[PDB]
């Protein structure tokens, strides 16, 4: 039994628990909180890259001007932060500069037909097939979907920092965490643990039903135990794919919006030698018309690429098929991206991959209609796909709690 | 990019792999591709074994066998190269009263087999000095399943009469029983490696949720450990999976696969390591102690390690003390380990390392020794299906029936 129940024990999660810990309202309360994983973080997930480089196979840069609440996390937790270098197109394409044009010539109009989708928006600047070439040139996918609108997609362009430069966000800097952003998950962790909050990792959640004044939960271990939790408070801070697997009527019961997913894919990889330093590509971020999308050098450690929606399941589609395929597709397309022959690229030493099946997902915190149990997502918030997203719904699920408790 | 094969088999338990090993040496099938599903990373199924802290190999799963009650297995261990060493806990050192009696009464209650051995073992045995007296008779054989209302007494007979610790109870002693000296998981290996080599594709980490019939073959879906969907097309099935799985797709089963129906009990075992075996200060080494206590059956592995190993609701009993911490689950097993062994609490130490797994469906039970479904054609092979049900050696048996029903599909 406990006083207070999260479920999902990612940033959201977490944080909502540091601040009801925190709390002089609520001092003396158990706290349980719950994850289906066997470790915190959701989608912020670190590994050490074969020998000595972290890599981030999920959430992995935050800018100080955009998510101010998050660097606040960062320095209040000691975790150190580094320059995150891809923060512009070194070798941009005739395609991509005449994106910037398009983009700065066409804004004025967001006023009248902000509504318009992006893709019929662009299409103003010279038609269709123009509007086509320049947005793939941006290496994220989702920019073609029919629900985004022009001013939507001018504040997503706008958010990401390979591409900021063509928007009025083209002055903000982006950090990344030197050891990892998995460094402050456990710090939070470390932190609410301390405080007297109990963890169960490795328990899914599968139903609620109120139960009185409180609530009774439904979770399976995942090795199928089943486990009965009685609660008098519960926060939900899992996404709204997450909520569909429940009973709870989601979204039709929380609010009058609707929520789609798209899938993610990052992959990694390490060679004995740095061998794009002779392209004068270390630091740099290549956005190519091939699967890759989006191909990131990092100093002289390793290299990755980032891909979204299709080319995301192409490349795990890729993957299921054997690694020996996957490298080579993966070589083939380096050499396109680069312009050179496949027999210039070498092979690599090491490498690994991550497929987020709903990667990203899109009042900062939810209440049930009826039964009052909170719903905390970065997708209910304006940074929903960001970090910083889940530090606004945290505050705002926290607040939604105290007021239920002192009612 | 599209998946296909001739034959696909689901499930790499050794009950998959067989039938795998059987229809590549078919000559009738030569040219066929295979491909092979499981929704866990390693193949093996509820054969899983593990290395205890430094070198010390244990069974999470399954755990010894019987050449005279298993030829099959003793044939595959011998064709594979794996040494086997012997299984030690077949007598009982400490025969209690209780235990004692148990083997009284069942000798004494035989002559009444005939007209009421299919009532529940426990009204049998309460007629031999009532119920009381039968509950702690049967509590003494550590197997909680004899219990059950369903266990007639004919079925305990046997039941008894197979399980090595307490086959002396009905004077079943000339069973052999033998472990892995390396672990079943070498076993395992060594049929996937003969499989591979054979030219087999093994899928792992993928979980079969449906099918449907597709023409003159089938199409199943399927899911990664990442949520990622995979569909995949083949001219012949078999599900390698035991009877819990197969209620869990869309196939009618067991409806339109058999008259029977199908249980299943969860176990749990629990080993720990130490840095002195103290045991031998009581004699207690290749010993097996069964008592009226949640750990029911305790072993000590020569001088290397002890574990514990239970069924029913004493498996679920320890799921939940894990379920609340380690340091209260390991104090609670320090406690039973006292009172069990007569001993103080603090004269039994901390362990070094402890490791524990828990079968939801541990064993599971219900003719032929392979099924098929009467309209699609597809094929379930299962120790279930077999009277050797909740050991390894109803699978080899399943895997001959389902591999000789593939190969009569493909030459139809
Ligand atoms: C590849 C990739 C790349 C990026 C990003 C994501 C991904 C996948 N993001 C987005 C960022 O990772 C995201 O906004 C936050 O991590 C979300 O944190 P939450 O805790 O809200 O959800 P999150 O999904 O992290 O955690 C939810 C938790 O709930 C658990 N859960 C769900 N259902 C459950 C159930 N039924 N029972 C029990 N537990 C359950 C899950 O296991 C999970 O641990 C990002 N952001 C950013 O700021 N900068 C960046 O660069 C990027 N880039
Ligand atoms: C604790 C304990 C102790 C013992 C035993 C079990 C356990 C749990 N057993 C019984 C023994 O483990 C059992 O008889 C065989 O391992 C069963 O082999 P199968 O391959 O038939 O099923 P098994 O369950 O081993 O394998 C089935 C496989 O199918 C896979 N699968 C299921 N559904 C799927 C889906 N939808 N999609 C993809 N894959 C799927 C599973 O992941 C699994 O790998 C035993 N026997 C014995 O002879 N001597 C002994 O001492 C013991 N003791
Ligand atoms: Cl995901
Ligand atoms: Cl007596
Ligand atoms: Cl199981
Ligand atoms: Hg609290
Ligand atoms: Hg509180
Ligand atoms: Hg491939
Ligand atoms: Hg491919
Ligand atoms: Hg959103
Ligand atoms: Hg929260
Ligand atoms: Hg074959
Ligand atoms: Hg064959
Ligand atoms: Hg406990
Ligand atoms: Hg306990
Ligand atoms: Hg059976
Ligand atoms: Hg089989
Ligand atoms: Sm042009
Ligand atoms: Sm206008
Ligand atoms: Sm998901
Ligand atoms: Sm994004
Ligand atoms: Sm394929
Ligand atoms: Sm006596
Ligand atoms: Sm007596
Ligand atoms: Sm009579
Ligand atoms: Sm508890
Ligand atoms: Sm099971
Ligand atoms: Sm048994």
């Amino acid at each position: 039994s406990s006083d207070i129940c999260i479920v999902g024990a990612g940033i959201s999660g977490l944080t909502c628990a540091s601040h009801l810990l925190d709390s002089p309202a609520c001092r003396g309360l158990s706290l349980r909180i719950f994850d289906m994983q066997q470790e915190a973080g959701g989608r912020i997930r670190s590994k050490m890259l074969d020998g000595k480089a972290s890599i981030e196979l999920g959430a992995g840069r935050y800018s100080p001007q955009l998510h101010p609440h998050f660097q606040s996390a960062m320095q209040h937790y000691s975790q150190k932060s580094e320059v995150y270098p891809f923060t512009q197109l070194k070798f941009k394409s005739h395609v991509q500069q005449k994106l910037k044009r398009a983009m700065n010539e066409l804004s004025p109009r967001l006023k009248e037909h902000g509504k318009e989708s992006f893709l019929q928006f662009v299409s103003r600047y010279q038609g269709h097939d123009s509007a086509v070439g320049m947005i793939r040139s941006m290496g994220y996918d989702a920019l073609f979907l029919p629900d985004i609108s022009a001013e939507m997609a001018y504040d997503i362009v706008g958010k990401h920092p390979e591409i900021q430069s063509v928007t009025d966000n083209d002055a903000n800097q982006w950090f990344a965490a030197e050891t990892g952003f998995a460094g402050l998950i456990q710090g939070i962790k470390a932190k609410v643990k301390a405080a007297g909050a109990r963890f169960s990792l490795g328990y899914r959640l599968l139903s609620v039903r109120t139960d009185g004044d409180g609530y009774l939960l439904q979770l399976a271990g995942d090795d199928g135990w089943k486990l009965e939790h009685r609660t008098r408070h519960l926060i939900l801070a899992i996404p709204p794919s997450a909520m569909a697997g429940l009973n709870v009527d989601f979204p039709e019961a929380w609010s009058g919006a609707r929520y789609g997913s798209l899938p993610l894919f990052k992959g990694f990889l390490t060679y004995g030698e740095p061998w794009w330093l002779d392209y004068k590509l270390d630091d740099q971020v290549l956005i190519v018309d091939n699967p890759l999308r989006k191909i990131y050098f990092k100093g002289d450690k390793y290299l990755f690429f980032y891909t979204d929606s299709e080319m995301a399941n192409y490349w795990r589609g890729c993957v299921a098929e054997g690694e020996d395929g996957y490298l080579e597709q993966i070589r083939t397309h380096l050499a396109s991206a680069l312009g050179i022959v496949r027999e210039r690229i070498p092979q690599p030493l090491a490498h690994v991959h991550k497929y987020w099946a709903h990667g990203v997902e899109f009042p900062s915190a939810l209440s049930h209609r009826d039964s009052g149990i909170i719903a905390c997502s970065d997708a209910y918030t304006e940074h929903c796909g960001w970090m910083e997203g889940g530090l606004l719904s945290a505050r705002e699920a926290s607040r939604l709690l105290l007021q239920r408790i002192a009612a």
